[PDB]
RNA sequence: GCCU
């Protein structure tokens, strides 16, 4: 998979844990853009909350254009 | 595992 984009600030949109995946709403571009729960660095379970601040890199998944090493923003 |  390749990666598109790094760094990438967003907020998540919703982040189900049941279903586990989720939406995060990038802020530089106001799309949103996949996240599942594999993506997610541990100690976020590997879950993220609605409506904090993520840091992610972007990249080509299957289905088109998903989120990868979903972090805190520091 | 693509809108809960």
């Amino acid at each position: 998979k390749k990666v598109i984009a790094t760094k990438v600030l967003g907020t998540v949109k919703w982040f189900n844990v049941r279903n586990g995946y989720g939406f995060i709403n990038r802020n530089d571009t106001k799309e949103d853009v996949f996240v599942h729960q594999t993506a997610i660095k541990k100690n976020n379970l590997r879950s993220v909350g609605d409506g904090e601040t993520v840091e992610f890199d972007v990249v080509e998944g299957e289905k088109g254009a998903e989120a990868a090493n979903v972090t805190g923003p520091g």
